């Protein structure tokens, strides 16, 4: 990473109001783009946020975690997609500011239901196999009321892997324009 | 292992019809016992088979093929165990010839919940969380008929472990006579 | 393994023609099972034999191995199941002679669709991902001929996993009788 | 291990009714010398059977297999220390016939309290406590019968590791003579 | 993390009173919060501190550290969870001030029972397992009184995982009211 | 890498408004090759960029984030292969204006097809063996229109590799000049 | 493994007359099918032998040596391919007589070229660079004389894998007959 | 190891009473020599026995069981050394028949004080280094009354290693004769 | 290994006088070759010997036992080729009697200098490397006696690698006929 | 690595014109080596810039990126040897400019061939076989220039290895003068 | 490493022309102090440099390096061995300008034979070695014009490993006076 003047290349970038995110969302950078969010909307409360996505995906409730704290907060977000937004860049991406959610000429998105996993006795596969449908009928509601299909649509496209491009994700609602 | 004249010290006593299990169920040693329980069936038909047990459990799948094949031949299988039975040698012990289930004196009997797992897709821990509920309440509705218990007593006990002794095992119904 | 008078256990039953299997399908279980059927085909080839069941699964192509060569022999084969036969001891337990397919009073089946996996170019992929659509097509209908159902009704009811049970698979068509 | 003219070395001491000891016990050794022990006593049930010992301990509920089986036939057991009898062949040496105990000149025997282990919630700890606490208080009640001294001696010198001799231990009552 | 200009961004909240947590709690991330704590209140004793939990949580001890800490400074802590908040971190919620603790809308919560383990000697695991008796029943006891529900109500419902969402552990009393 | 007088040899060379590659595209290089294209960008937006490239390969949803903010921002970048260009050099190295792709009189440049690969059952080996067609079909479209070829030439050019520069490159037409 | 009475099962097919093969072509499976080849020769040399083949393959050296020795003895040799002949079964399929080469219904054929590698100096590789190339350009001149194909047909076919069957390598003249 | 016509190379030599000891002293080697010597010994007892060692010593408790059973029974054991006996196999050598030992002309002989180990708190080290000195003081006097020499010349020649010979080991007693 | 009536397949064979080599030749393979010359040389010192080789490689000094053995008894060996022979099988193949060599015609032969290595200081470097400059000078000078080429041609094209035929090792003088 | 008053040892000797190289060239070595050259260049185009060589190296691709940039840049290169030059090393000190090529009275150049390898199919070593091929028959055709030998004198001289001595390396023309 | 005031301890001792060596000369250790020395002695050439040496010795070509740069600048080199100089400690220790070579009371010096290894073919091993025996005769020629002894007792001495002393290494010619 190289010096810009005594600052690095990410954060010479940061007083400009850009959050960039390139790595898969474990508990750490879920921690580290709340904070950024929480220092730019407490300083000048009136300006707008960009937010670049390159997620592989991530974490269930390290994802839940940027999402209502860029719905808390008083600024506007808007997201941009450049590579690749997969299962939970798919759910960032589609979440801020309708009117400014843009993507390049040759993108992807992919979406899908989620993962998990449970061991124990016969009662304690019966209490976190129960959490994990729990979990699924209310990401199908977010995304049915953000993009605006009927839920009985997305309840069946999401059933195994669904890869789309910039093209097609325009027609589904994911996205509203194409920047060239 | 002795050699006994040419023999060896376990298949002398098959020569007696006894058999002897003393090991952890897992697929070939389920094996082995259904091919000694057809051997001794077919060659005298109406004699008597015993059977010493001293098992601390194994698998469910492998643990009802012995206690179908004992079911299905003609002459009457007697269970006597040493040791210690734990939660599917007290099944087996538990389920030969009603008068007929004997005991040492300072024996243990054990009996337990299942066990299992499950992985990925959400989709596909349903499937397999809704079998191990399904493969509980067949086996604690069997134990209510080869003991005589009542089934709500018997979706309460078998709970967390249960350790028993030679002289509760006879009270609950598990055993009929301990031996001296 | 005992040694009952010189033999071992299960080399006492193939002299009443008994074939016993209980363990996974590779390709050293599938070259002693079609030796075993040779000679007893070649011994007395007017006499049935028998082929019990207790196997969690295999290979594809050691596993249709032993499906046509008891289609090739003089004698009739007749299959018991015990404990379970899943997805690959599904496919010959409805393999013996129609009349003939027997199972025990709690035992269980299970069916799907294949797995397999491809590595490499872009090229050694579609090679790959082709024989493995073929070889599934195949297959369902080898199964529709021998349960009698549709070919639309398998299609769809396997495609991800079906438990069963022994009452539950007369109905379907893969058992003929419940022993007792 | 040599060949006696066919036979073994320890297959033909077992024509004389000599039992040999000498390794840990778990629950492949105790199903071993309970079946010789059973084998023995249907061949003449009044001659007696001798039992040497040099084991340094093993598990507890695969030690009392052993220790039942010797007192349920009809023979008398007459054990004899080689070596060292350590903390279950000390259990074993001091459960031979009353009258028929021995050691030779310079061997040891030592006791001492059971181990274990537990695991888990805070609801596993108290029943897998109350199991190791209960097994104790009926080992010291046997062998306060099977020495002689009061409950309150043997609960109070058996708490850390009691090494004794060929001399302390005919004082104390575990054996009955020293062999010349 | 940044260099929001000298000293990165979780440096420069912390000089508005805001600490953040977002890890699992051992005795390094408790030797760090206490510190900040200390400082903070020895800075400007009247004026109040947040404190931002997304937490998996895990040690008893050391997160008894930081408990004590906030109710021994002399300012007035207030909790926020925002991604979740398991085991010992909704033991850190419900300490915050009494009319100061919020959630965002999606926030589960979890509350169960301690965990732990034990092994040596039959008199080395009672003095283990005395000891976790009395830290269950000091912990449901603190549970009981900064919640307001009665002890035997929450000696039973926190015996298995126990997951909640941000609508009904208002009801319960963990929550004062959700944020938007 | 020395500290060149405070700043290193990464940095001074940016404020000439030069960017290195010197290793595989992972992801993280894709990341902060970005960062510096937006800064220069929004630096002074007219003057022109130099890329020197010395890559061994890499992803190809890592490859076209680069490709793309090469032809969104305003300036112009002028791209120059160093040492080798192989399969993702080489798509990038074709893209720099369209009179200012150079090469030293020692380089390499390699085309090939994509690489990938797919587990598990047969419906998840034809959705991932469909979208890596789709994928090496608008490649070698968008090669086709930058160096100038027909697409049947191409599709047949890079079957299996394809080691040809510096004085083959110029005629095929992925280069215009070379440095002396 | 079963015992036939002293004999096997694979040693008591042997004196009918029939080989079996069941493994990948190792150094010392050849050694074995040579000697078994040898000795059935050599006993009475006017008369038909049988060789059962399921391999997945094996090395280009070790199965030239049963090719040209069941070529050098006298009586003919008859091969059946039973579950998958996959190239170096599928070069010993096409070697028995003419007339014979029988095959299953449910079977398959493999042909593909050879594989090798090299590794060292400049002119190191170029050694066993041109080995390679004349092993290949041998084997499909002994393939298109035994199928009956002109020569570039077989070096355009064999060239990344085929994946026949039985009733499509009947065609192409590998096999004669499909038995019943 | 060879066959003698059927025996083997040892049975031989035990059937004209040779005794071979070549390895360490663990406790399966000790109870086959024990075995030994009680079946040579009941079945003529008045003929001697040899025995020889090649032994680089072993444990301490499993070689006192062979100097006891040497001890017990009734014929008198002859005592020869080839290679090298090192502090166990010289504590055996001197305690053959005094008057019947041996050792041929290349015979190192080596005597040291015992070793060990201690673990835990303040209290268990206490007793594991109080049986160590009860230990060597019991040895020390047995070598006292075998060789002949006083007491504390035994307990000052044993404290490090010290490597006697042929010719030096029968001044010091302790071998009584040297072989051709 | 199948068995042939007692003996195996290996052991029937010797009893026509072949021997069969066919793996690598460590100091284990030359002990049994050795000693089954030696075996067949005593019985009948006039009837020839085969020798089959399918070797590749092996040691120097213990490839050199066998073609000592091979002229030190009195009967005459035939050496047969089948497969390979790479470094010192080819050394035995031509070691026969020198007119009953033969080779099979999809045979292949390599021959190549000595290997070997050194390692210590500047001394034993120069000892260890004036000894393989002594053994290569010594196997071209049999071969050259052997084969009949002058010396100055075989130190010549040994000196990388020479893979040829069995028509082009006719020519050189390795073999004498080619067998049909 | 000491701190010159802010610098290093290394940057500092960068304020006048001298690069050190001490290492094997890998990617990351030839990254950092041409930014060096490049940053000399552009600042005071007219002097000189030394290079002291001390290195094993080989990465043939990334030893030409140097090769080609010490040409292209504007100033004047003179390298210096120091401790030991292999391959691709000595090609780098025979490249700075002729006149200014030294050496110290003990250097030990070293030159020699190209290494490598290949693996797959046997179509894919036949493009890794003839890639380099042409890869060292380019750099002979440098190696005749730079130095002044004909061509087919370094074609033999660099076959295995050839260490010179910096005395005789000043006869065949690497350097041009030794330093004292 | 403490701070001296900004600096390190080793840096506060190079602006008093002081070099530390305390670690074994691999490469990474040449590359520093030659450039150490070169520093020093292009900023003030007439002032004489210190050195410490206490290190086991490393490479031999990576100590050479410093050899000859001591001899190549302008300054006088002072050595002062101080815990232990052993084969390339020693050599650079007896090279430091004549009258100048101080030791302490309590060192001492080794010298001894350079070390190698070789493992290719029988050609690369004579390469290797007539190295290793040249590279030894001009460190003896070395060692003998700077201490002053003759040669032939210089090839003698340093065979094996020879200690020596600080009154021991002064009679032979190492240093030229102990410090005290």
């Amino acid at each position: 990473i190289p010096t810009v003047i005594a600052y690095d290349i990410y954060s010479r970038l940061l007083k400009d109001r850009i959050i960039m995110l390139g790595s898969a969302i474990d508990d750490n950078v879920a921690n580290s783009i709340v904070s950024q969010l929480l220092f730019l909307a407490a300083e000048d409360p009136e300006k707008e946020i960009s937010l670049y996505i390159n997620s592989p995906g991530g974490s269930i409730t390290a994802g839940m975690a940027i999402y209502d704290t860029m719905q808390f907060i008083k600024p506007k977000v808007s997201t941009i997609c450049i590579g690749m937004a997969a299962s939970m860049g798919a759910f960032l991406l589609a979440a801020g500011e309708k009117g400014k959610r843009y993507a390049l000429p040759n993108s992807e998105v992919m979406i899908h239901q989620p993962l998990g996993g449970a061991q124990g006795q016969a009662t304690e596969i019966e209490i976190a196999a129960k959490r994990i449908l729990l979990l699924r009928d209310k990401l199908n509601k977010v995304l049915a009321e953000r993009t605006g299909q009927p839920l009985e649509v997305i309840e069946r496209d999401t059933d195994r892997d669904n890869f789309k491009s910039a093209e097609e994700a325009l027609e589904y609602g994911l996205i509203d324009k194409i920047l060239t």
